[PDB]
């Protein structure tokens, strides 16, 4: 029925992930954002277990929508004549990575391994869980300013995680590894620790290190800002042309740099000074 069971309200966001609001759970006024998508920009569809033709995204949610905050909730979804509304929780307050970098710059690597940990952790759930998200960057990490966590949001350029090939992209290409930007193939696993390669960066650098392909098929990597012996070493390390030649989850969270991590609460009580 909707309407009458979530009160919408600005528009939190848009762009060629849908447009997002911020409504209100009319039940028990429970903050949550409500997302839209047309059948038409729907890049490739999925399918739910009552055989129903229904967006992959959706499928994707629903297969990591656990009590797990590491990742952003499905709470419900709703189809329309030519599009579908899906109703998401809603950190308060919260804001997303790309902003905080870019009011506070670069970020001192304490904070920036809490971070980075509660994202591997985050897209090691939904690994877990056979879903990809294939647009890991800091536009899709939310910050609970106050608990200090961070969740992933967005799984419209994701799909069911395959230890195959993937021909097909649709995320950022920035943050897409090299072996895509050239003969357009890559597997999930190893293109991720790309990704986060990049991220790992935008962190310690307040920005991403590659802008043109001729950069990212290179992959010499340079640091404009101070960073720790090792920590340019993790970076380079994911940032590795040859996927094989690239860390693990497990390898990167067992890399010097990975240790000593602070807890959500202390990170958001020393850094977001709640
Ligand atoms: N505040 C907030 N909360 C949730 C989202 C989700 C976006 C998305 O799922 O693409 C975006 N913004």
């Amino acid at each position: 029925p909707l309407e009458s069971q979530y009160q919408v309200g600005p528009l939190l966001g848009s762009g060629g992930f849908g447009s997002v609001y911020s409504g209100i759970r009319v039940s028990d006024n429970l903050p949550v954002a409500i997302k839209h998508v047309e059948k038409d920009r729907i890049s490739d569809w999925g399918e739910l277990p009552n055989g129903t033709r229904v967006p992959m995204e959706v499928v994707l949610l629903k297969k990591v929508s656990s009590g797990f905050s590491g990742v952003i909730r499905l709470l419900d979804w709703f189809e329309r004549p030519d599009s579908f509304v899906l109703i998401l929780e809603r950190p308060e307050p919260v804001q997303d990575l790309f902003d905080f970098i870019t009011e506070r710059g670069a970020l001192q690597e304490e904070l920036a391994r809490s971070f980075f940990w509660q994202v591997l952790e985050a897209v090691r759930h939904c690994h877990n869980c056979g879903v990809l998200h294939r647009d890991i960057k800091d536009e899709n990490i939310l910050i609970d300013l106050n608990r200090g966590e961070l969740k992933l949001i967005d799984f419209g350029s994701g799909a069911l995680l395959k230890d195959t090939v993937y021909t097909d992209f649709d995320g950022t290409r920035v943050y897409s590894p090299p072996e895509w930007i050239r003969y357009h193939r890559y597997h999930g696993r190893s293109a991720a620790v790309w990704s986060l390669g990049i991220l790992l960066y935008d962190m310690v650098c307040g920005d991403i290190p590659f802008e043109h392909d001729e950069e990212i098929i290179r992959g010499q990597v340079f640091f404009r800002q101070r960073v720790s012996s090792e920590c340019q070493h993790l970076i380079r390390w994911c940032l590795a042309l040859r996927p094989s030649d690239r860390p693990t989850f497990e390898e990167i969270q067992n890399h010097p740099w990975m240790q000593d991590v602070l807890l959500p609460q202390e990170t958001a009580e020393i850094h977001l000074h709640s």
